[PDB]
C-alpha cells in the first residue's frame, strides 16, 4: 500500500487495538476504487491461530445491508413492493393493528415498536406468528424509529416469499454469487471451519446462538478481502452487471426517513457528507443508535446520495464490526474485529482514517 495509506492505517488501528484489548483485526481501506488490507492478532488464541485476509468475522447487524440490498433487488424485480401491507405476505397476521403497517415499516424500524429482539422464547414459526400477533405499538405507523431486529428481520423473511426461495438461498443466488462473495456465509460450511475466529467476551471464546429470524437480522460471517468487495459494490453499484441487483443496491441507499443528522435507507444509514464527526461518533453510541426517536418522512424518498457518508455499525456478543465509505469520494473502510467494543471507538477510528485520505 502507499506509505501514506500505511501511515494513517497503523496510526490510528495500532493503538485502537492496545486499548481495547482487542484479540484480532482486520481493516480493508478502499481508496479510488481499489483495496487495501491489514490485519493484527488473533482469530483463535488458545490454538494460535492468526488473523489474515481469509479469516470469517460474524458481521453482526452489518448483516442487516445484505438484507436491505436483497430486499431491494425483490423490489427491483417487481416481487414486493415496499408500499405493500406487511398482511399481503402473512395473511395470517390478522391482528388490527397491523392495519397500516407496510414493508417499508418493517425495513426501517418504524412500524410502531417493534422491539430489539425476538424474544428467546420464540422459536418454532407459530411461535412467531403468536409474537407478532400480540405485539402492541406503542405508536402509530411511520412517527417513531427504533431500531429492532424483529423488524427488518421480519422484512427480510417476508420479502424472499414470493421468489420461493429460502432467505439463504434467495442471498447467495442473486447477491453473494452475482458479487463473487466466495467467502461469506450464513451458515459457515465445515470446509471453511478453519478460518471461522472466535469471538470473545469476557475472555471466554463465544460464537453466535441460533435464534429467530437470525439470519436476516445478524446472520452473515464474511472475510475482510469479501467486506471490502461489498464496499466497492456499494460504492459503484452501475458496475454491477446483473440489473436487479444494481437497482437494489441504488434503493437501499434511498433515503426514507430522517432523525436528526441521519437518514434511514435500507439497512444502511447516511448522513450527508462532509459530516461532523462528532455527529457520527457520538450518534453510533448505542444511546442513541437505539433509543426510540422521532422521525420525518422523506415524501417521496430521496434515491442514493453521492455526497453522503453510508455506513452501519454491528456487533454480536464476541465481535464488532464496522463499514463506512463515501461515493462522491471512492473511498471506504471496512473493520472486523472479533471482539465487541464500543460504537464510538470505531467511528472515531474510521472518520481519522477517511478524513485523512479524502
Ligand atoms: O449489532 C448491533 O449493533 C446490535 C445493537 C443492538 C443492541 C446491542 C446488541 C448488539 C446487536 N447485535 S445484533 O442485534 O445484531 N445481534 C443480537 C444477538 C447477537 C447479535
Amino acid at each position: 500500500a502507499p506509505q501514506q495509506i500505511n501511515d494513517i492505517v497503523h496510526r490510528t488501528i495500532t493503538p485502537l487495538i492496545e486499548q481495547q484489548k482487542i484479540p484480532g483485526m482486520a481493516v480493508a481501506v478502499i481508496y479510488q476504487g481499489k483495496p487495501y488490507y491489514f490485519t493484527w492478532g488473533y482469530a483463535d488464541i488458545a490454538k494460535k491461530q492468526p488473523v489474515t485476509q481469509q479469516t470469517l468475522f460474524e458481521l453482526g447487524s452489518v448483516s442487516k445491508t445484505f438484507t436491505g440490498v436483497l430486499g431491494g433487488d425483490a423490489i427491483a424485480r417487481g416481487e414486493i413492493k415496499l408500499s405493500d401491507p406487511t398482511t399481503k405476505y402473512w395473511p395470517e397476521l390478522t391482528a388490527k393493528q397491523w392495519n397500516g403497517i407496510t414493508l417499508l415499516h418493517l425495513a426501517t424500524y418504524t412500524a410502531g415498536g417493534l422491539p430489539l429482539q425476538v424474544p428467546d422464547e420464540v422459536k418454532s414459526s407459530s411461535d412467531l406468528l403468536r409474537f407478532y400477533q400480540n405485539w402492541q405499538p406503542a405508536w402509530a405507523p411511520g412517527t417513531q424509529r427504533l431500531y429492532a431486529n424483529s423488524s427488518i428481520g421480519l422484512f427480510g423473511a417476508l420479502a424472499v416469499k414470493p421468489s420461493g426461495l429460502s432467505f439463504e438461498q434467495a442471498m447467495q443466488t442473486r447477491v453473494f454469487q452475482p458479487l463473487k462473495l466466495n467467502h461469506t456465509w450464513i451458515n459457515v460450511p465445515p470446509a471453511e471451519e478453519k478460518n471461522y475466529a472466535w469471538g470473545y467476551r469476557e475472555g471466554k471464546a463465544v460464537h453466535v446462538s441460533p435464534g429467530a429470524l437470525d439470519a436476516e437480522a445478524y446472520g452473515v460471517k464474511s472475510t475482510i478481502e469479501d467486506m471490502a468487495r461489498w464496499v466497492q459494490s456499494n460504492l459503484k453499484p452501475l458496475d454491477i452487471n446483473e440489473k436487479t441487483l444494481q437497482q437494489g443496491i441504488q434503493l437501499a441507499q434511498s433515503r426514507y426517513w430522517q432523525t436528526g443528522d441521519m437518514y434511514q435507507g435500507l439497512g444502511w444509514e447516511m448522513l450527508d457528507w462532509p459530516v461532523n464527526p462528532d455527529s457520527i461518533i457520538n450518534g453510533s453510541d448505542n444511546k442513541i443508535a437505539l433509543a426510540a426517536r422521532p422521525v420525518k418522512a422523506i415524501t417521496p424518498p430521496t434515491p442514493a446520495v453521492r455526497a453522503s457518508w453510508v455506513h452501519k455499525t454491528g456487533a454480536t456478543g464476541g465481535f464488532g464490526s464496522y463499514v463506512a465509505f463515501i461515493p462522491e469520494k471512492e473511498l471506504g473502510i471496512v473493520m472486523l474485529a472479533n471482539k465487541n467494543y464500543p460504537n464510538p471507538a470505531r467511528v472515531d477510528a474510521a472518520w481519522q482514517i477517511l478524513n485523512a485520505l479524502q
